[PDB]
């Protein structure tokens, strides 16, 4: 079985609203949810790949993928038993060919000012669930990794919610280090605009 | 004494490097410090300001200062009493004028991808010894607020290590959400480097 990991287009954001709110309803935050297509169409693609957020997507085939800064990343193994996905028709790029996206990662330049210069920062990491536990995730994050490598981006950098015992046991495997002392800050919509009245 | 909030250009290299330097050594990370002016200069300006990395100055003077996308935040307010700022010599960006580089702020976009929208995510906010607790620090996260509004920005976020309970405090005040529950994950220069590697 055969995946590829490849670059988000346009065409490619009604797969993108998908998953983020496949990952809102896992992480028990939907009512934060207010993505749409026409939302993501108008604020993913403003900047070059790698200049601002960007996203790859692992798709899989039964059958090996047909060939700017960036070359889709193929690898190909066995997995155990035959995977069922019940929104198979919901994933496909393409009707005719048996390739599906299985899963994302959603990330941009951060700035860890110690080293003066660019990290990259993921966002997002998701599995769709017929697809987890059979080593497509860690393709993801090694994509994350290599790409940053290719470009002498410095560090790799994201956030996990204590809860999610599975993601960081993920992370540490895949040798992260993993420092449960900081605490998330946020100004919400509502709490800048109070903000702007002064 | 008066105030101002501006954009960082080239020249202010210097500075940064100063108070990136301070806010490394107050942090206890001094170890972890490879930035220079050449490695800021070559990262800080390769985009628009907002689009990528950008920094405020926060500036301040006993006088009036000189009278697209940005104008710089003015203000003028009384301290109790004088200040005495040791290293006042080592950030005036002209020397004519009576005007110190007191603090910054150092951020970029982030994409909380529920909202399908950019936020802000604040890296470094920092005020010199002598300047803190005189109302200069709100000021920098209000103009980073201000501005985000300004852009149709959603969010502004950071993190925070739990021994800084000054610096909790003071988000707390300004209005911020704090979410103790969330882990730091990483991985450093040497991880993708082994990463790459097989
Ligand atoms: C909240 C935040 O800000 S960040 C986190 C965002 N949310 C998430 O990522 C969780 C969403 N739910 C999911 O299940 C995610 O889609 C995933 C990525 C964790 C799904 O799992 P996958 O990534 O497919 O795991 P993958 O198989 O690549 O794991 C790589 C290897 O690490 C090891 N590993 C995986 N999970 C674990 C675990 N829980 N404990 C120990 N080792 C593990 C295994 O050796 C695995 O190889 P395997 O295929 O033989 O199991
Ligand atoms: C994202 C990151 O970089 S996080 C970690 C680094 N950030 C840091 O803030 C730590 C660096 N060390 C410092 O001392 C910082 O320069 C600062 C920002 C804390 C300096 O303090 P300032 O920001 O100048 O404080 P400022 O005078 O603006 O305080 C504004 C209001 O916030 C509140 N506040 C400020 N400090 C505190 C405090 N220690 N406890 C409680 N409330 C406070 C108060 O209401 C204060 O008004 P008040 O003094 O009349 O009560
Ligand atoms: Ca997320
Ligand atoms: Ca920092
Ligand atoms: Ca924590």
């Amino acid at each position: 079985m055969f995946s590829r990991i490849r670059l988000a287009t346009p065409t490619d954001v009604p797969f993108i609203h998908k998953l983020i709110h496949q990952m809102a309803v896992f992480e028990r935050l939907t009512h934060l949810f207010v993505a749409t297509e026409s939302g993501l169409a108008s604020t993913l693609f403003n900047s070059r790949p790698f200049q601002a957020v960007t996203v790859f997507l692992l798709e899989i085939s039964p059958s090996p993928f047909p060939t700017p800064d960036f070359t889709p990343f193929l690898e190909t193994h066995k997995v155990d038993l035959p995977i069922e996905d019940p929104d198979r028709e919901k994933f496909l790029p393409d009707k005719l060919n048996d390739v599906v996206v299985a899963g994302f990662v959603l990330f941009f330049p951060n700035y860890p000012s110690f080293l003066a210069k660019q990290g990259f920062y993921i966002e997002d990491i998701f599995m769709r669930e017929p697809y987890r536990r059979k080593g497509f995730g860690k393709l993801l994050l090694t994509a994350v990794a290599k790409q940053a490598v290719k470009l002498g981006v410095g560090r790799v950098e994201w956030i996990v919610i204590d809860w999610n015992v599975n993601a960081i046991n993920f992370y540490e495997q895949m040798g992260a280090q993993v420092f449960k002392e900081w605490r998330l800050c946020r100004l919400t919509g509502d709490a800048l605009q109070a903000i702007d009245k002064l």
